């Protein structure tokens, strides 16, 4: 019978495309979401119409807190409830906004959201995934620009760097269990909805390969590769999917 | 008048050596400590005997929490209270222990300690340092083995990777203010008290340059360079002080 | 209308497995070789027996010299001669042996180790670009480039130079629609000269399975990078090392 | 008696500042040069007028060829002939110009000059230095922008990458002899004489720390640090001296 995947933040944009591609590949999927219930439920509806009871939704805040470990355990539990197994975890959900060092949300809340979503929740989901255990693997959505970071995005950038460390540490630790742990690192893919079109076009013009952003599907293609049998010896690797952007000097 | 430095976790081991060498160079120093009050007071005594009114202690827990931003603000305030200025911040304090992914602190506590000390506290101290602002700089104590991490040290490794990101992000953002941000990355220096002698000797035998761990003073020498007028164009750099250890394959 | 690929050092081992997988995917192939003529011709025969007129051999020494640019140009020319096009270049051929700092002269060691691992890939890349669909180059790198084998300075310098080429060429050739990427094995097929005991020592260091990668596993990554599933990927080096590079001393 | 250093390409610019600063620190120096004979001799005259018998000159082409190994042996031998010892080797000499992949010097000459000066000569000098052998070390002049390379500078970038490899491989291999091997990686320092003023200003404006290039002396300061007793545990490290330039995204 069919393998099962959890994709965090799967209601929209890149997470949605990953969930859809995994589903087209034969996976049953847990569509995790936070606020986007309509989009999550609509996606599960689309996938279940394609193949009955091959998709479920699971809501959780992945901000760091006292209850985050239980929340992450329940996400993995929801995959076993629905499908009796959990083969693939994709850590995609991510808060992304500036946190300037020099002078809305308190800074402790910004820490909670940015470090929780990008690092701590992936760590806790990774714990719960492994504890509950074939071709088992984890794919972490990293960032090709982590060493050339956006100005005033220190907490975001810290969370993504921590995610590289988790990818490597978990690859090493989980290898004895046959669980591979890899990353996919977009440069610019779907640009933020709140970005103006002038600013979007400025980023596009920087990308060497085609002067355009990656589609969500091009990002998902790398995830599909990493979870496949064609990546059976790949662990601890982070594949940039950035059209050369990270190679361009200032 | 004499510049001033804050050193976190300065009561013992590497931080103590750092504080000592800063003081020998002419700095006034805030000796931050958490639990090691006797060692901290004793160090301030020794330094004030050498030059009166040039050392104070400052107690703070650097575990993550909603009041960590206030604690970090108060550490920087304590330097201004004692000395009227704060020229150098050294982020040295660090929790270090295993957190296995599979199999009596709660995981919430482990996250708070390891990510708070190694990453979030450095970030909040950097914010407070900058907000309060000559040769101004910050030095982060990193880890040369961050990409070849110890088995079952995921959270620690996550915090140290996050600290690399902070070093880079803050270097970029604080450059306009004339604040340099750099790192020093030991391999093995003073080995942990709790580590057994056999295990210490196994690590020693791995170091190409001398088959021995670094002294705390050797680590301090790199901090002294980075804060000095000889490093005036250096920002965002992490200097390994590892005797070649990170170059050795499995 | 089938695309064509040049694979350097393709007569045996990993280059053979790459050539075979590319052929199985639908490519016509130039099997470049240096000394392994019998193995090269035998491979071309297997492939042509599957699909007529889809494989040719091409001999060349890739040691650095003043005629190396001509040799590299001729390898690319040989793909256009046989197939009328050249879509994919795989830089796989490589000399590998120690060159301690303290029979071959040092001049020869530089020529072979830097030639095969870095300069020939550069010249092949120049000739490939000059003669120009889903065009790409794949360089065979080394996951252990930053934790090098003792006394392999020149080999390691060549593999580091190859990373630089991968990045430099990705940048410069992107406007031509040519993608340039790498595949970095840790331990795969161990050297023929290596003793079984020494092999086992290396196998035991690999976190994922305590074994070396198959040639096919390496080839799989090459196939991904040349495919339409990697159309936005350029300047990326994919480790295929079972976690080996993550293991401390 | 006084230790002795070889500095390649020491007649002008950064190499000259390095030789001067080593000499000021107390070293006797071999000034290697290729075409800049008048400047080389003028420097030797200046240094010797300062302290007698502390500077000599050695001419050689460092282009790759069948005779380069002998030329490199002779450079090292010049230090022994004059001073009876050779404590420090600085690999500074470097060809730097574009070599476009798609369409003066033939390409084989470009390869010889760019890979020879930046990689092969450093390797052969290192062999010669080690074979002839206290605080012994080698410092290689690297490039902070090696991973965000100048368009159409493939062979130069290849040579600098190879030099990183040499730095690491030689640090590992020479550690048992007590020879440290490290690098210094400028971003922009003294800009090329042939670069137009407008283009120079364009580079300066990209540097976060001060919006200007590094003086040669600032580069030399990091060299002095690495050769000093304050760097006794440091080997295989490359210190960026780039004002944050390499952290700046496109
Ligand atoms: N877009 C790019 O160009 C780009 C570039 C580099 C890296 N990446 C990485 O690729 C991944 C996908 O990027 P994206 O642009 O598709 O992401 P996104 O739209 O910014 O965020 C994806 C989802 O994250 C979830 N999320 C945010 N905060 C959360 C919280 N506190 N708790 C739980 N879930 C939360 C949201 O779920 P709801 O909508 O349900 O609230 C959101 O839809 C991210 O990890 C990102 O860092 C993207
Ligand atoms: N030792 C090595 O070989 C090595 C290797 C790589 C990197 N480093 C890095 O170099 C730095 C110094 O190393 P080290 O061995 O000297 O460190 P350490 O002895 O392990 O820790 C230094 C100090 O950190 C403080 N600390 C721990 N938890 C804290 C908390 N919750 N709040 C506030 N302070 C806390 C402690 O202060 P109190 O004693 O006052 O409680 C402790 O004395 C660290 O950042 C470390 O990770 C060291
Ligand atoms: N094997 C591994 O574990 C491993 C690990 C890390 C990286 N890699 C990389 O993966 C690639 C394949 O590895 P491999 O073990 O299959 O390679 P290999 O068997 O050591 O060498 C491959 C071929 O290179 C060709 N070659 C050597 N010197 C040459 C010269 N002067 N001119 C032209 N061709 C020459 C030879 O062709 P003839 O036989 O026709 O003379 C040889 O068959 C290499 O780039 C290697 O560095 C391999
Ligand atoms: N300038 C920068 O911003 C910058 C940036 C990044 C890295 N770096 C690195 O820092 C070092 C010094 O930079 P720089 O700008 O001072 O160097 P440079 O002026 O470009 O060159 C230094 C010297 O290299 C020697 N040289 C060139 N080709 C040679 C050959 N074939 N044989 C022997 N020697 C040769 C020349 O000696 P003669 O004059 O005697 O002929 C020249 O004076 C170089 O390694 C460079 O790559 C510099
Ligand atoms: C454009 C971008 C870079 N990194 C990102 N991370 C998240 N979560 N969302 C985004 O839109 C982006
Ligand atoms: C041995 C070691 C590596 N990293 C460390 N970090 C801290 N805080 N304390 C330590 O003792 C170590
Ligand atoms: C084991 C190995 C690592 N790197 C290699 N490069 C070549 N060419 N051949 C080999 O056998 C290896
Ligand atoms: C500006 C620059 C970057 N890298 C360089 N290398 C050499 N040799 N000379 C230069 O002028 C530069």
């Amino acid at each position: 019978e069919a393998p099962a995947a959890v994709v965090t933040g799967a209601a929209k944009r890149i997470g949605r495309a990953i969930a859809v591609k995994l589903h087209q590949t034969g996976y049953r999927v847990v569509i995790h979401y936070h606020n986007s219930a309509e989009a999550a439920v609509s996606l599960a509806d689309e996938l279940n119409k394609e193949r009955s009871n091959t998709a479920v939704v699971c809501q959780a805040d992945l901000t760091n807190s006292n209850v985050l470990p239980a929340s992450c355990e329940e996400i993995i539990n929801s995959c076993f409830r629905a499908f009796g197994r959990c083969d693939v975890l994709v850590n995609n959900a991510s808060a992304f906004y500036p946190t300037p060092l020099v002078q809305g949300k308190t800074v402790e809340t910004q820490v909670a959201e940015l470090i929780g979503t990008n690092a701590i929740a992936p760590f806790l989901l990774t714990m719960s995934f492994a504890q509950r255990q074939s071709n088992l693997s984890i794919v972490n959505l990293c960032d090709a620009m982590v060493d050339q970071p956006c100005m005033a995005f220190s907490l975001y950038n810290m969370g993504k760097h921590a995610l590289v460390g988790l990818t490597q540490s978990a690859a090493l630790e989980l290898a004895p269990y046959g669980i591979r742990v890899n990353g996919v690192a977009p440069g610019v893919s779907l640009l933020p909805v709140a970005m103006g079109e002038e600013e979007k076009d400025k980023w596009r013009r920087k990308v060497p390969l085609g002067r355009r952003e990656a589609s969500a599907e091009q990002i998902a293609d790398a995830v599909i590769f990493l979870v496949s049998g064609s990546a059976q010896y790949i662990t601890g690797s982070i594949i940039k999917v950035d059209g050369g952007l990270s190679l361009v000097h200032a």
